[PDB]
């Protein structure tokens, strides 16, 4: 936790390393900072994603990165995420941090869920 979005500086591990800091578990990274999320799998639920949701008029983009795979997001999400006008994808948690890091240094409104991946 950290009041703010900052680049991933690593994954791995079951975590995520950024702001000199180290987390064990998945993360979700928004305007208003990056929180611990208990992921259970790599499908994010409609939980998962509530923050992304109630914070969504400073998001325009959220990546999803789904673990080692890349997996599709469900219906429901959709829908949600549809709803609020943020454009999102899912890919691996891998590719989803460089992305999100690429994105976040050009000063796009973007959000990453990251399940986080041994």
């Amino acid at each position: 936790h950290f009041p703010g979005r900052a680049p991933i500086d690593a994954y791995g591990n079951g975590g995520f390393r950024f702001a000199d800091m180290s987390h064990r578990g998945s993360i979700i990274c928004i305007p208003s900072g990056i929180y611990g999320i208990d992921m259970t799998g790599p499908v994010p639920t409609q939980e998962d994603i509530s923050r992304v949701l109630e914070e969504s008029d400073q998001i325009e983009v959220l990546l999803i990165g789904t673990g080692v795979e890349l997996l599709r997001l469900p219906e429901e999400l959709r829908v949600l995420l549809w709803e609020k006008r943020i454009s999102s994808d899912t890919m691996s948690t891998g590719a989803a941090v460089r992305t999100f890091n690429v994105l976040l240094a050009e000063d796009r409104a973007v959000a990453a869920l990251l399940f986080a991946v041994e």
